[PDB]
């Protein structure tokens, strides 16, 4: 029920190789971890989770922007991406959370579909 | 070759039943039909084109953007939006132009990949 | 009441010597030409009208992107980037285009005011 | 040195009454709160800091779209959006974090530079 896809706006391509880290928000505030993994050559992560484990409630996930642009040799300003939500049972069913990567700017959206 | 994608920032959703228009750059500088369509369920539009057709040019994709609004009951500030490159055999193969649209804003990006 | 605003993604850094041209279309349905300038210092364009001149009509800013990424030596993906849009039908507005520039991306939107 | 600009998608106008909220990573790795405020009619929010107050570390601006969607009757897709950046590490710059929002997706940009 959730997908990542990262996107590259200077070379024009799929951000590769990309970590990405998933938390869900417990009961006492803090963050815990609930799924990870690197973007493939498409850019895309899939599997993060089942539809038994994705229960409602307040999700963020991360994306290790600095990491990847310096492995481009480029200097970038953000430390991370992050996107927060609420995950809504009576919402679509499916997730879609894409980021477009600059240097010095992103952008996020998320597609939620049926 | 030829791939568009629109989405929807106000509903977090494909944006379903748009009217994109591909232009070529005549040797008169003048812009003539190529190919059109309408975005699918997904928000996408497909088989515009072949490779044989989509030569080396200056191309222009223009979506509809006004007229997907009004259907929405919602007062948009373009008259639609337009998206102007030069197509590069040097370059990768595959070109997916994608758009996300707001009423007063559009934020467009560009995938090219073998 | 017309100003332009171009920022850089790359450079952290407003986009300098931007050319924009604006055309209004006429009553056979092309394209004249209007106003144009470049970006200063400050990634602004300001001056290009008078509340005057600015009347009703179809108006398209041009914003010349791949001249600014090439004289920065840079090979982008667009050829310019263009708002088209309906002005002043319901009296004069003021209009602030804005437009974030990458290589193969770019983002744009509008603040329009009521004076 | 620092200044928030958030402006609406949808309205085509500033983000007015924007909460926002600046943290600062302690050496102890949490989050301390460093400053606040909202944003202006013209959707800006200056103010927050000094150049003394404002030394080197990694910063993060939280503003508050659910907030500011919801005040406005509008059930939107995040919580809010985070800006987190290392600053002034090579001497004092001056930061401009601009925001354009959407029910579903924002854009963020920095601006920075040296006076
Ligand atoms: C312009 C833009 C495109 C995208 C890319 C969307 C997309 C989704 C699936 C396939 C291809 C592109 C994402 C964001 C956050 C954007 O601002
Ligand atoms: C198109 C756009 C404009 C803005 C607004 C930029 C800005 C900054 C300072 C003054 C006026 C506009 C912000 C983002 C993230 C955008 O994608």
């Amino acid at each position: 029920p959730l997908m990542v896809k990262v996107l590259d706006a200077v070379r024009g391509s799929p951000a590769i190789n990309v970590a990405v880290h998933v938390f869900r928000k417990a009961a006492d505030d803090t963050w815990e971890p609930f799924a990870s993994g690197k973007t493939s050559e498409s850019g895309e992560l899939h599997g993060l989770t089942t539809e038994e484990e994705f229960v409602e409630g307040i999700y963020k996930v991360e994306i290790d922007t600095k990491s990847y642009w310096k492995a481009l040799g480029i200097s970038p300003f953000h430390e991370h991406a992050e996107v927060v939500f609420t995950a809504n049972d009576s919402g679509p069913r499916r997730y879609t959370i894409a980021a477009l990567l600059s240097p010095y700017s992103y952008s996020t959206t998320a597609v939620v579909t049926n």
